[PDB]
DNA sequence: CGGGTTTTTGTCTGGCTTCACACTTGATTTGCATCACTGTGTAAGACAGGCCAGATCCAG
């Protein structure tokens, strides 16, 4: 059901990075990270 | 006016579930306001007025 994109994609493969270089914090930083920069780069 | 005898329950007690709870952003799905119109209103009766007809009256 409700088949992913691009962005759902590239959330699973580099929310890890975050999640695994600074696991001191839960995954709220996490999705932060990703979502900032996610909006400086391009698609 | 209050003594017996079961119901009706929140806990004490601490330790096992299955769901609850921070963030995105780009869609995707619902929810709701807006606009020019609709149908049901749906057959007879009362009254004045012109018109001849025939009754009402006049005079040789």
């Amino acid at each position: 059901k409700r088949p992913p994109s691009a962005f759902f994609l590239f959330c699973s493969e580099y929310r890890p990075k975050i999640k695994g270089e600074h696991p001191g914090l839960s995954i709220g930083d996490v999705a932060k990270k990703l979502g900032e920069m996610w909006n400086n780069t391009a698609a």
